[PDB]
């Protein structure tokens, strides 16, 4: 399958997501035994970036994450996995990053990834994008708190099942055809 593995997006995966919800032809980047390709050029172009993260000569998959640029010189982490996991990547990230920029880790919860990184990124690290840059952005906290409850309640109700049941089904080709914001939306407007 080109664009999931398991239940997690390969690189192919998430361009064809990206692709397919409207923001055109991407450029991701990633994290290879500890060193960043970050397109500096592409990220403040899109507004934002996903990062597979943890790869290297034995280790195709890995662990993406999101890295937002914010207005003026800010930029944000975006880590599936919660605050924590997210700072483990905040400082080999923010040296990648313009002079004077400055990189926060978005403050959200652990123990609501279930395995769907790729998934996450590219819904909620979406929606947190779009609200760091909205004319009147709420506080970081208030970000990574209403993410924390937006992972937590897409998980409820057979969420799990639900979105894995998408992945597979979307693991060659996506379905048609509207443009959508984010990866959630994709999702319930083409089967879920």
């Amino acid at each position: 399958p080109k664009y999931v593995e398991g239940v997690e997006l390969t690189q192919e995966g998430m361009h064809a997501i990206f692709a397919r919800m409207g923001y055109g032809d991407i450029t991701s980047g990633s994290i290879y035994n500890g060193v960043p390709t970050i397109d500096t050029g592409a990220l403040n172009r899109q507004g934002f970036m996903p990062v597979l993260t943890g790869v290297g000569p034995h280790r195709d998959s890995g662990h993406w994450i999101m890295l937002i640029k914010g207005p003026g010189n800010q930029y944000y982490l975006f880590d599936p996995l919660g605050k924590t996991s997210g700072e483990g990547y905040q400082n080999i990230l923010a040296a990648q990053l313009p002079m004077g920029s400055t990189l926060s880790v978005i403050p959200n919860g652990s123990g609501l990834n279930m395995g769907l990184c790729g998934y996450w990124v590219a819904s909620a690290g979406l929606r947190a994008h779009q609200a760091l840059n909205q004319h009147n952005p709420p506080t970081l906290l208030n970000v990574g708190q209403t993410i924390t409850n937006e992972m937590r309640n897409e998980l409820d109700h057979d969420g799990y099942r639900k979105i894995t049941g998408w992945l597979r089904a979307v693991a060659d080709e996506f379905p048609e055809g509207d443009p959508q914001l984010d990866g959630k939306a994709l999702r319930e407007n083409t089967e879920k």
